[PDB]
C-alpha cells in the first residue's frame, strides 16, 4: 500500500442552502506520496502545471484519483500542479471549489449548531491508504464574526479510517476496504439579525395583539381582532419570504402559528363573553377582564414550547 | 449478444422541479460484461482513470456507450474507471450527477406520493443485453425522515425489458429491440410543514371569518367582511408565493378558493338579511342566526372536496 | 447534391420562457445520406461513438454540420453515433437539449394557443439537401394533459423549402440557396388552474365591490370604497408576482384595471350622490341606488373587453 | 496590413439587464480577407467546419481573433467555418450569443431610449485593418413591435476608427493603433404594459386619495388617511417588485414618493384645520375645503416634475 | 528569480453580491518577463494566440501560472495571447471576468464605503518575483456616477509583498515565500435610491404615526394605532425584500424597529391614559397631550441610534 499524506486548506465556507442541504467550500489540497526516484533537470524539484499533468501521466505517472465523496455534482477544479521530486517523492496541489453535502438540523433556526463535512476517499484504491490528514482552516475564530454570518468554533477536527464496501466487483480476497479522510468543521449561526428583526417584532405584534381586552365596547373587541388576523398573515408572509426554506417548523414559525391561535381563541372568547348571561349584554365583566390571564396564560403556553 | 451486468447507487435525490416535473440523482453506476482475455501488467487487474481510458478507446477497446432514457440534458459524470481483468471482464465505474424526468401528479399537493426513476439504455447497441440489475439505495427508510423532505418507501424496484422501435434506421432484419433496465424508488412527502404552517392557519381563518354573523349591527357585519375579503387575498398571496408552481389547483388551492366563497357567500346573506323585510331594518332575526348554517353547511361543502 | 433524410424525435417541450419568446426541446436527430461504399470489420455496419466520430472526420470522413437556425445559444448534445454502412450509407444519431426561440404572442393569456418550431439547416452546404422529414413526436394528445402544462393538438407539420440569402460571401454563381426543414407543433394553455385561482377570484372581488351601495351611510360608502381599493392592489401584487412576465396587458390585466376602474367611478358617484342637492345631506336616492346601474354597466363595459 | 471585411447579421436582441447595463445579442459574424493563393480539391472553394479548423491553424493557417471589446465574460459560439478559395481569399463564419455591455440610462423608465451596441477589435493585431463593416439587421422596424418589449428605430449605425492604447507592450516604434469597428443600434421601450398597469392605477389612487377632503368628520377624515397610507405602500411593494431593479428613481418612482407626500400633507392640514380655531371644534371650513387646493397644487407640483 | 512585471486593467466593477461578500470583475492582465531570445520569423517578435500557446508549452516553453488568490472558483478567461520576442522577452495577455472575494462590511447600509481588491500570486513559484505592479482603471472618477451603482474613489493602489506559508511542502531550505500583488479600488454606495425611495417614507410614515395623539377618542387612539401596526410590517415587507440580504441589522433595519417600538410605546401609553384616573373615563389630560413627548422623545433616542 502506498503511504499518501493529505494537507487541506480551507478559505471560504459560504452560501449554505438549506433545502437541498448542501454548502460551497473554496480551498486547496495537497496530496504527498514517494515513488521510485527520477532524475530531474537539475536536481532541483521538478514543477509540472495544469494540462502537462495529462501528458505525464499518459507516459504512465501514477497520479490516484483522489473523490470528495459527499460532493453534490463535480468540484471546480483552478489550478493543478505536480511537484516531482529527485528522491522519488510527489506532491499533488489544486485548487477546489465544490458543493457539498451533509446531514442538516435546522429546526432551532435562528440558534442552530451546524458542521461542515469533507469526506475525502481514492476512487479507484483499496491499495493505498491515508498516512495523515491536516486541516489548516485559517480563518479565525472569533474575530470578523459579526460582519460574517456563520461563526466557527473549530478548529477542524479529523479522522482516517476504513470502509468496507459490501456489494462490490468480482475483486473477492480482500479488496473492499478503502482509506477515507473525514474533516468536519463545527459552526453556529449569527442569531443577532433574526433576533432583532424578526423575533423582537413578532413579540411585540404578538403582545399588542392582547391589548384587544382593553376595549370598551364588545363591537369594538371584535371587530379589531378581524385586523389583528390580517396582521400576523402579513407577517408569516413577511417571515417567510425571507427566511431559509425548509420542510419542517423552526422556532419563528411555531411563535407565528401560536400568534394566529391567540388571536383566535380571543375571538372565541370575545363572543362567548358576550353571550354567556342572564340577559342580551351582560357581558361577564370578570371574564372580558382576562387581560392577565392571556398574556401569562401565553407565557405559560410559551413555556410549553421549550419543554 | 454480450451479457452486461449493472448495478445503481444512488446517493442523494434532491431538488424537485415540480414545473418541469424533473427531479435530481446523485450516485454511481457500475457496468460489467466479459471480452477477450488481456495481459495485464503482472496478473493483477488493470486500473484506467478518467483521461486514460479516452485512450484506451481509441487503440479500439470496447466501451458501449449507457444512456440515461430519461435525462434532461446530458449528467454531470465525476471519475470514470475501468477495471480492465486479465481473464477478460470488465467493469465501468462512474460517478453521475443528473437531472431526471417523470410524470408527476401533485394533486393531492401536501401529501402526494411520487416515484423517483431512472431509465437505462445501450445509446447504440440492440445486441449486447442487460444481464441483471441491482440498485443499493443505501440511505435509510425511517429514520432521519423528519430532517429530510421526502420519505422513502423502497428499497428500489427493477425491471430489465425490451423497447421496440418502430420508425428504425435503414436496419431491419431484426434490429429494433433494446434491452432497458428500469429502476424505480417511492416517496412520500413530508406533510408536517404544511399542516402546521398553511393548512391549520388557514382553518382558523376560514372560522374566524365565520364569527361575523356574531356582530350586532348590519354596517358592522358588511363593512367586516370585506376586511376578511382583503385576509383571505393575503393569505392567497403568501400561501401561493411559497407553495410549488403547477398547472393545477391542489387541496390547498381549493381551501383559498373556499375561504373567497365562503366570505362572498356571507356578503350575500348579510345582505339579503337586511331586505327580505316588511319594513325598513327588519333583519331576518332567524336568517341572521345562520352562525351554524354555515360552519356545518361549510363542513359539509367540506366533505364533498373529498367525495 | 447529397440527399439528406433527416428524422427527429421529440421527447420534452417544457420550460416556456414568455419575455424571451423561448422554449426547451430534448430530442434525438437524425440525418443518413450515402457515400462511396466502405469496408467494414465483417459486412456489419460499423458504429462509432462520441470521441471517436471525431476521428474519423479527421481522416476524411464527411460529416456536415446541421445547424438548428432558431436556437438561443448552443445546444447541449448527448451522445453522438455514426452508424456506418458497407454498402456507402451514413446515419448520424444524436441526443439533443435546447432552447428555441419563435415568435410568441400571449395576449389572450390564460388562453393562448401557441407553436412549438424546429427550423433545421445545414450550416455550410448550399449543395445536400433535406430529402424528407419526419417528426416523431411520440408522447400522446389528449391523456395526462391535465398533468401537463400544455396540451398538444399535433401531430407535428413539417415543411421542407429553400431559404435564399441575399448578402452571400463573394460565392455568386448561383449558390445562395440553402435547403431547410421547418417543423412545428401546436398546442393551448391548460386554462384550469388560472380560471379557478385567478379568473374567478378576481370576479367575487369585482363583484363584492359594487355592495358599497348597499351601506347606509355616506361615511360608510366612502370609507368602505378606500379598502376595496386597498384590496384590488393586494390582487394585482399577487397576480403580477404569480403570473408569467410580459411586455403587454393580458385578459387578467384588464380585469384588474377594470376593478380599478370600477372602484374609482364608485368613488365619484358615492361623493357625486351626497353633493348634488337641495340641501346638504340630500343624497339622490335615486342615484345611490345605482346597485344595478353598475353591476350590468360593467358587464356591458365587460362585454366590450371582448369586441 | 492586411485588409479584413466585416458583416455582421443580427438575429435577436433581448435580456435587458438593468442593473448590469448589459443585454444579449445573438448573431453571425463574418470575416474575408485575402491571403497566398492556396491548391484546393478541384478548384472549387474549400469548407472546413469546427474541430478542423483548429487543425488547419496548427499547420500554420493564419486565423486572426476578433475581440468583442464590450462582452462580459466569453461569448457563447456555435458553429465556426472557413471558407479557403483557391485564389487565395479567406472567410471565416461564426454564430454567436453574448452579453455585452453598454452605459444605459434608465432615468426616464417607462419612455427612455437606449442603444445596442457590438465593438469588434483584434486581439494582438495592430497591423491588419478593417475594411468595411456591414451590419444586417433583417428583423422589421414597426412591425410585431406590439409582441416585442423593444422598438428598434435603426438600421443600425457603424463606424470604423482607431483606437490609441497609451500604456502598451515593450513595443514602440508605433504599434499602438488598432483598428475597431463600432456597430449602433437604436431602441425605443414599449411604454404601453406601463401605462395602462401602473402609471394608470397610480394616478386613480392619487386621486382618490384626494377624496379624503370630502369627508364630513375630522375622525373620519384623519383615520381614513392612514388607510390611504397603507395603499402607497401596498402600491410602492407591488411597483418596486415588479419593475427593473436601479441605483437610481425613476418617474414612476417619483410618483409613489409624490403621493406618499400628498397624503403627508393631507393629515397635516387635517389636523391644522381641527386646531387652528377659536373654541374646540372649529374646523375651518374654507380651509378644510381645500378640495380643489390639492388636485391642482399638486398638478402644478406635477408639472415641475417635468420642468 | 525571474522578473515578472504585471499591469492589469480593470473593465467593469459589477454584481456585487452582498450575503456571498464577492463583487465581479471584467479586466485584462499582463505579464511581462525576460528569457533567453529566440529565432522569430523576419525579426519582428511573434505573436501566439488562444489555442495555439498550449503548443508552445508543450515544446517546453515556460508560462508560470499566475493565480488570483481570492476568485470564487476559476475565472472565465476569454483571448490568451503570447508576444514572444527575439531578444527574449515575453509578454502574456489575457482577458478575464471573474468572482472575486473580499471582507465586506454592510452595516451603514445606504452610506457604506467598499473597497474591491485583487490579489495575484504565482501558482507554483515562490522563485520568479514580481517586479512592479501597474492598474490602469481607465473608468472615470466623478462623471457618469450618477448613472451607475458605485462611485469610484480611485485610482487603484498597489503593494507587492512576500507571503510566508508555514505549513508547506517537503521542501525547506527557504521555499516559503511567494511573492503577491495586491490591488485595492476604493468605492462608495450612491446613496440617493435609498434616501429618497425608503429612508424618506420610512420617516413620514413614523411621523405620521404620532397624529395618533390628535384623535379625541380612546377608542379612536387605540384602533387607529393596530393600522398604524400593519402599516410598518408592510413596509418592513417592502423594504426587505427589495433590500440587499445581510446577516446583521443596517440603518434603515433599526428604523423600521423604531417604527414598531414607538407604536408599541403609543399603545401603552394610549391605554395606560385610560386606566391612571379617579373614576372610569378620566384619560389625563395631561398624558395624552405627549404630543411632543414622542415626536422628540424619538428624534433623542434618534440621535443615540448615532452615538
Amino acid at each position: 500500500p502506498v503511504d499518501v499524506s493529505v494537507s487541506i486548506f480551507i478559505n471560504k465556507i459560504y452560501g449554505v442552502n438549506t433545502l437541498e442541504q448542501t454548502y460551497k467550500v473554496d480551498g486547496y489540497i495537497v496530496a504527498q506520496w514517494t515513488g521510485k526516484p527520477r532524475k530531474t533537470p537539475g536536481d532541483k524539484p521538478l514543477i509540472v502545471e495544469n494540462t502537462q499533468i495529462e501528458r505525464w501521466i499518459n507516459n504512465g505517472l501514477w497520479v490516484p484519483a483522489l473523490e470528495f465523496i459527499n460532493v453534490v455534482g463535480s468540484p471546480d477544479t483552478g489550478n493543478k500542479r505536480l511537484m516531482l521530486f529527485p528522491d522519488g517523492r510527489v506532491i499533488y496541489n489544486a485548487r477546489f471549489l465544490g458543493s457539498f453535502s451533509n446531514d442538516m438540523d435546522f429546526r432551532l433556526f435562528p440558534f442552530d449548531r451546524q458542521q461542515f463535512v469533507l469526506e475525502l476517499e481514492p476512487f479507484s484504491y483499496n491499495n493505498q491508504q491515508l498516512r495523515f490528514s491536516d486541516i489548516q482552516v485559517y480563518t479565525e475564530n472569533i474575530d470578523n464574526e459579526e460582519i460574517d454570518e456563520w461563526w466557527i468554533r473549530g478548529k477542524a477536527s479529523t479522522h482516517i479510517s476504513d470502509i468496507r464496501y459490501d456489494h462490490l466487483s468480482s475483486v473477492q480476497p480482500n479488496q473492499n476496504e478503502f482509506s477515507r479522510i473525514t474533516v468536519r468543521i463545527d459552526a453556529v449561526r449569527n442569531p443577532s439579525y433574526y433576533l432583532w428583526s424578526f423575533i423582537l417584532p413578532l413579540g411585540l405584534i404578538i403582545a399588542a395583539s392582547w391589548s384587544v381586552f382593553w376595549l370598551e365596547s364588545f363591537s369594538e373587541r371584535l371587530q379589531t381582532s378581524f385586523t389583528l388576523m390580517l396582521t400576523v398573515v402579513a407577517y408569516a408572509f413577511y417571515t417567510s419570504n425571507i427566511l431559509p426554506r425548509l420542510p419542517y417548523t423552526t422556532v419563528i414559525d411555531q411563535m407565528i402559528i401560536a400568534g394566529y391561535g391567540s388571536i383566535f381563541a380571543a375571538i372565541l372568547l370575545i363572543i362567548f363573553a358576550h353571550h354567556r348571561q342572564a340577559n342580551g349584554v351582560e357581558d361577564d365583566l370578570l371574564i372580558q377582564r382576562c387581560r392577565l390571564a392571556f398574556p401569562l396564560g401565553f407565557l405559560a403556553i410559551g413555556c410549553v414550547l421549550v419543554i
